[PDB]
């Protein structure tokens, strides 16, 4: 490997353990912001766009119920989640501007990044051009070197998780199964249609399940759909512990070689996870045309950029019931929450 990347992975690392042990917390509370609309949501909390008062901002505010979290067991995983967000720094990954919590919620306020989810503009195409995806996994591709070389799994890889920002570009959000890992770990976790055969069959397992699920992410970027599906998981997790996949007569030669090595069922021949690393996947075939420097440095012209007309334009986002922020007037598993 060349020296100048070495470097740059060793700076990477000092910068980030320097947060990881002495954390940032009560950085803002709730009323220095106005309530704008609800993104999204899901079984423990949701994701709001919010107005800073003061500076006019606009930021994306997660909210977590404490005792939700409590019952469906994601203490140490929203704890992760935070810790990590808060140390990190790369150029395709959502930041983290405050954090805080009260008597009945935690808060994790990031950026706001306008133009919605990576699946919503690849339903509205029906499929991404071979360049097109390519673009987009070389992002993926960069940020795993660099999150892998902190120790850390992210585990929750799909379009749904991958916003687009004003230049085109991804933004990678959802840290809530990230985990600093030494070795192996155990949980099961994930979405199932992108989950590595290793975490179905209940094993100990590494960095290897995220070089996986970018093979899945490529199929269904130059597919449509993703290379696994059926209406119940246990028919799903059949296919994927099987060894096969069909793919598209429109797909490129170079582009089934790569997918095959990818979705490797046996983690010890999967790429990613072999002598060389990362580089048996840059120096693949399929990435010829790709100037890795260039992306890096943000100098390439996307091929999409999204429409929207400002800073706090909602119209890539879709409609939710609006609910209540509570906070009870005792505080709640204060204990549980002590670090966040
Ligand atoms: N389809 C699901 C999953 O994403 C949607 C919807 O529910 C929650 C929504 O999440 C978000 O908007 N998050 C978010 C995070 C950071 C920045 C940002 F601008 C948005
Ligand atoms: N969306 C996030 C990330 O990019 C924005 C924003 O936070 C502020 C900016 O920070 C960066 O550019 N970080 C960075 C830059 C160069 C090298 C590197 F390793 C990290």
């Amino acid at each position: 490997e060349q020296e100048s990347v070495k470097e740059f992975l060793a700076k990477a690392k000092e910068e980030f353990l320097k947060k990881w042990e002495s954390p940032s917390q009560n950085t803002a509370q709730l009323d220095h912001f106005d309530r704008i609309k609800t993104l999204g949501t899901g079984s423990f909390g949701r994701v709001m766009l919010v107005k800073h008062k003061e500076t006019g901002n606009h930021y994306a505010m997660k909210i977590l119920d404490k005792q939700k979290v409590v019952k469906l067991k994601q203490i140490e995983h929203t704890l992760n989640e935070k810790r990590i967000l808060q140390a990190v720094n790369f150029p395709f990954l959502v930041k983290l501007e405050f954090s805080f919590k009260d008597n009945s919620n935690l808060y994790m306020v990031m950026e706001y990044v306008p133009g919605g989810e990576m699946f919503s503009h690849l339903r509205r195409i029906g499929r991404f051009s071979e360049p097109h995806a390519r673009f987009y996994a070389a992002q993926i591709v960069l940020t795993f070197e660099y999150l892998h070389s902190l120790d850390l799994i992210y585990r929750d890889l799909k379009p749904e998780n991958l916003l687009i920002d004003q230049q085109g570009y991804i933004q990678v959000t959802d840290f809530g199964f990230a985990k600093r890992v030494k070795g192996r770990t155990w949980t099961l976790c994930g979405t199932p249609e992108y989950l590595a055969p290793e975490i179905i069959l209940s094993k100990g397992y590494n960095k290897a399940v995220d070089w996986w699920a970018l093979g899945v992410l490529i199929y269904e970027m130059a597919a449509g759909y993703p290379p696994f599906f059926a209406d119940q998981p246990i028919q799903i997790y059949e296919k994927i512990v099987s060894g096969k996949v069909r793919f598209p007569s429109h797909f490129s030669s170079d582009l089934k070689d790569l997918l095959r090595n990818l979705l490797q069922v046996d983690l010890t021949k999967r790429f990613g996870n072999l002598k060389n690393g990362v580089n048996d996947i840059k120096n693949h075939k399929w990435f010829a045309t790709t100037d890795w420097i260039a992306i890096y440095q943000r100098k390439v012209e996307a091929p999409f950029i999204p429409k929207f007309k400002g800073p706090g334009d909602t119209s890539n986002f879709d409609d939710y019931e609006e609910e209540e922020i509570r906070v009870s007037i005792n505080e709640k598993c204060g204990k549980e929450f002590t670090e966040f």
